[PDB]
């Protein structure tokens, strides 16, 4: 059900790409690993979670409720344009602490739910995350930890253009899921807008 097309953008991206190290939850996600030592990501499970994350994130009623985060460069510019596509709340660049935990009010909380870049440069909204109930989505990389993930989208979130190319992949489900762009013909948006240079 993963379509050749986007076969080669992960290809090109370099997705499957993993790290040396293997966190032992993300070894249902790895595919092999290379005398390099460089574990190699199945992109099977990458799509699979891809659409689980789209489905959870489309069932959010005001989009707005959805926080999308990357306090690295890298997924910041991508965090932006993914916001724009599909109207949820961007965080690019600096998380203070307290953002989710210094609550006053019980009642209505926001956001709804968390989509961050990378679990370990992005280890702060997580853990404020987990201490408020507030359900989490991650690209995660082999050697990511899965502490606070509920989610895990397995892939190469190091990389520039895998980064861009994940959260552009996340916008078109989402658009693809809501009926606002069409589930056949390719989508106009380029991935390169989601690019860090």
């Amino acid at each position: 059900q993963m379509k050749e097309e986007d076969v080669l953008k992960f290809l090109a991206a370099g997705t499957h790409l993993g790290g040396t190290n293997l966190d032992f939850q993300m070894e249902q996600y790895i595919y092999k690993r290379k005398s390099d030592g460089i574990y190699i990501i199945n992109l099977k499970r990458t799509w699979e979670k891809l659409l689980l994350a789209a489905r959870a994130i489309v069932a959010i009623e005001n989009p707005a409720d959805v926080s999308v985060i990357s306090s690295r460069n890298t997924g910041q510019r991508a965090v932006l344009k993914f916001a724009a596509a599909t109207g949820a709340t961007p965080i690019a660049g600096r998380f203070t602490p307290g953002t989710f935990t210094n609550q006053i009010q019980a009642a209505f909380r926001e956001p709804r739910l968390l989509v961050v870049t990378d679990p370990r440069a992005d280890h702060q909204p997580l853990t404020e995350a987990s201490y408020v109930n507030l359900p989490t989505i991650a690209l995660c990389n082999t050697d990511s930890p899965l502490r606070y993930v509920d989610i895990a989208i397995p892939c190469n979130n190091k990389g520039a253009h895998s980064v861009g190319l994940m959260w552009w992949m996340l916008a078109r489900e989402v658009l693809r899921m809501r009926g606002t762009i069409s589930r056949e013909h390719p989508w106009e948006v380029m991935p390169d807008l989601y690019f860090y240079r």
